[PDB]
């Protein structure tokens, strides 16, 4: 099943997080209307912020999140959460290679925001 | 924090389950737009499904869930995921007692159906 | 990514429930420590339940979730949901067609029991 | 129901970031086998990471996230969600239920 990619409420700003946990260096992009909003890099073992921004959704609404390391797309895992019908919460995890550590480049989404 | 509202797509059809697992009666009480909708009620210690249907979200598409034992409101805990940004699952636990067993009587309620 | 497979606390109660929404028969087997222990098979177009079973997760706790119709494995998505830090669920879609929502056979398991 | 708290692997390292979403500043205070490990100040209505460290569990394994306002104690909502058996996340929200989020990932690099 396709994974990363989120719908969210229409023009509404939203926070994205990249976190990283590889030796490698760890590419994230975001994709807001099939358009780069955002593109974060970084190299850490120590779960370090790569990246982290405001973006707004825009009409549409579709967020999606790609993982790459040297050009080579990274197999993702997903879900979105929301608490007490108002927080959300849209997660991913990201697999390098083949080390079940779908934590090799981690992915936080939240709304609403301020 | 309010627990056991969702607010789903207006106009869609949904699917609500009961299950009970306590010595007392659980009545669960499912509102849409505020009004009773459905109302299942059971006693199992080995969480039999006690009732189920499919409602109709309506025009708000605004659904509760209510859990009592003996005329006295359980104490409510819920959270809906979404996976693979298309399944819907809103989920609620609930506590009639004080052993810290949310699984007394548990809704689940998933869309989109057919 | 590996899905419909939880790994669950030893010794512990759970319940497995699985409801259908497609015009095929769907068949679930839930496999605890390497061993099917449920097999349900059931056919409904309005979310019925088609199969629901008390397990245990005996001394290892795996458990794992295979969805089939007509003989062909379906697709899966899964998770596990924890709230008050008490209360377990593990969740998983299955497609058996091209439709994206994965509803055909929806299976959901709650623990401790 | 009790919200904010819960139960990790023992000694395993675990990232903890809050965001803050609210014209207060936020007090986030992070309780690691009941004690204190780490505390986030700070106001912003731009979702700003107002702190993000990686902790070890300890012994017990037990984390606990506080909010307060000013001295008024932050009502909590919260949930731990699992991905493919592997990839866990704590999550939390507290209203003085954005005004202070946060998010809690394990197992680390």
């Amino acid at each position: 099943a396709t994974q990363g990619v989120f719908t969210l409420p229409a023009n509404t700003r939203f926070g994205v997080t990249a976190f990283a946990n590889s030796s490698g260096t760890q590419t994230v992009n975001v994709l807001v209307n099939n358009e780069t909003a955002a593109t974060f890099s970084g190299q850490s073992t120590n779960n370090a912020v790569i990246g982290t921004q405001v973006l707004n959704s825009g009409s549409s609404g579709k967020v999606q999140v790609q993982v790459s390391v040297n050009g080579r797309p990274s197999d993702l895992v997903s879900a979105q959460v929301i608490l007490t019908n108002e927080l959300n919460f849209a997660l991913v995890g990201s697999e390098d290679g083949t080390d079940n550590d779908y934590n090799d480049a981690v992915v936080v989404i939240n709304w609403p925001l301020g």
